[PDB]
């Protein structure tokens, strides 16, 4: 009677997931949706039971009264004895990425350029790079900064999905699901690496996954990561080896998320169900690994190491820390006290 119900966001994760369901005997199942925010909802209403999200999508799952059950933990530097799931979780960079050949442009001339972003909401690729801009400019009309975008979630027929490409067939052009061709980090670099948009909002493993042979993906696979500087908040630009001095935040780490009244039994489930298919699990790389998706980042990011328990039993607020969380507040003034749905 521990059975997880997972959200899956779009067919593809939809296609993991399946396979997922089926490896572990049923022990997970799948619910379906085309949004992130469609999947909240139905773990809301008790139709799912978890998924992992973004740091922007646990703010919004936070006020509808959703928890953190477990942390996204990639690879480690300090404390590296102490095991995995222990371990507590650093958060990622969140950088602005352009091409080497485009000179010039900085974190200072970015206005009227072409962006690419993960999706609305999201932390790396909008509430961060966003939140500055707004800030940067006492200017609220951040859908009037960049010429045109590649903004996964926002209004198909504005600027913010311009540069948005849809499905294998044009369909779903800007939907905020891997069909959307430049949706999410490795979309949003996409969309960079092909000179679609100048800057790309995305965090900082992004880039060296999809470059210098790390990617065998079509259009990654000659990438080459001297082809790109970060852009940095002193309107500087670096090489994409000094993030640590060149990013434009801390995010916290992608979480997975359920209702309170499930987030013990959805705890127990995952960490047998890595055990058997995370990093170094029992049936990984035989029958299956939950944490990897070729670089699509189905379910769960491609470098995550394994998901850890969560020090101090935390409220999504604390989860996020106070600093993430007012930042938020402040670019949602642009659009308090309140669940969305
Ligand atoms: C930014 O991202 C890259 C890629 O994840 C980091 O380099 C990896 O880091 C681990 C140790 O932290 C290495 O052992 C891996 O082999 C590296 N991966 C690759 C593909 O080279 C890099 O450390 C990160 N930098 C910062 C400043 O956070
Ligand atoms: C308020 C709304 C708008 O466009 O006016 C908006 C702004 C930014 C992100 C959003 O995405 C969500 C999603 C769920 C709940 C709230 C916001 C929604
Ligand atoms: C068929 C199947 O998956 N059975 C599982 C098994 O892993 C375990 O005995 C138990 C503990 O979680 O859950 C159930
Ligand atoms: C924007 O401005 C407010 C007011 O100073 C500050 O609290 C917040 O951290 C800033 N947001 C970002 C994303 O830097
Ligand atoms: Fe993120
Ligand atoms: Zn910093
Ligand atoms: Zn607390």
């Amino acid at each position: 009677y521990t059975r997880v119900v997972w959200c899956a966001v779009g067919p593809e994760e939809q296609k993991k997931c399946q396979q997922w369901s089926q490896q572990s005997g049923q022990n997970v199942t799948c619910a379906t949706a085309s949004t992130t925010d469609d999947c909240i909802v139905l773990v809301l209403k008790g139709e799912a039971d978890a998924l992992n999200l973004d740091g922007g999508y646990i703010y919004t799952a936070g006020k509808c009264g959703l928890v953190p059950v477990l942390a996204e933990n990639r690879k480690s530097s300090k404390h590296s004895s102490l095991d995995c799931v222990l371990r507590p979780t650093e958060g990622y960079l969140a950088v602005a990425v352009v091409k080497k050949a485009n000179e010039g442009l900085t974190w200072n001339s970015l206005k009227d350029k072409k962006s690419c972003h993960t999706a609305v909401d999201r932390t790396a690729g909008w509430n961060i790079p966003m939140g500055l801009i707004v800030n940067q400019t006492g200017s609220c009309a951040f859908d009037e900064f960049f010429s045109q975008s590649c903004a996964p979630g926002a209004d198909p027929k504005s600027r913010l999905c311009a540069l948005c490409a849809g499905d294998d067939q044009g369909l779903d052009k800007c939907v905020p699901n891997s069909k959307e061709k430049y949706y999410g980090y490795t979309g949003a670099f996409r969309c960079l690496a092909e000179d679609v948009g100048d800057v790309a909002f995305v965090k900082n493993d992004t880039v060296w996954e999809n470059t210098n042979g790390e990617s065998t993906a079509d259009w990654a696979k000659n990438l080459k990561r001297e082809d790109f500087r970060l852009l940095c908040l002193d309107g500087t630009r670096k090489p994409v080896t000094e993030a640590q001095s060149c990013h434009l935040a801390v995010a916290p780490n992608h979480a997975v998320v359920s209702r309170s009244d499930r987030a013990a039994h959805v705890e127990q489930v995952l960490l047998h169900q890595q055990a058997l298919f995370g990093k170094n699990g029992k049936n990984c790389p035989d029958k299956f690994c939950l944490f990897k998706s070729e670089t699509k980042n189905l379910l769960f990011n491609d470098n995550t190491e394994c998901l850890a328990k969560l020090g101090g039993r935390p409220t999504y607020e604390e989860y996020l820390g106070t600093e993430y969380v007012t930042a938020i507040a402040n670019l949602k003034k642009c659009s308090l006290e309140a669940c969305a749905f």
